[PDB]
């Protein structure tokens, strides 16, 4: 795939998850077929934060977790949001139902292994 791209799919206990990284480049109007498009980000070091506006380009609904303990966000098909990326992490983790953040931590350990 190309560079640009930053998205993992896996499965774990029975569920697929969606990680999403803060660098992850779809750009708009692709003729691709293209799962979260949208520019790349607002990177303010005053902030702990990177902020992407994405797309939601498909007919999933997600709940979506960038660090824990948290409440998911939710990101139904089609929407265009802002995630706030922790530069702590900078993943997002993706499901199909509502998981709790714990997830997110498997997740992020895994990245550093
Ligand atoms: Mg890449
Ligand atoms: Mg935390």
């Amino acid at each position: 795939g190309p560079m640009a791209r930053s998205l993992i799919k896996t499965d774990w206990s029975g569920s697929e998850y969606t990680i999403l990284g803060a660098n992850h480049y779809e750009e708009p109007n692709t003729g691709a077929a293209a799962q979260f498009p949208g520019t790349m980000a607002e990177d303010d070091g005053r902030s702990p934060y990177i902020v992407r506006k994405l797309r939601n380009s498909s007919g999933k609904r997600f709940y979506v977790f960038t660090d824990h303990p948290q409440q998911p966000i939710i990101w139904n098909p089609h929407e265009e949001i802002e995630i706030q990326f922790s530069r702590k992490y900078l993943i997002a983790v993706l499901t199909e139902f509502e998981a709790d953040s714990k997830v997110f931590t498997h997740f992020a350990r895994r990245q550093h292994r």
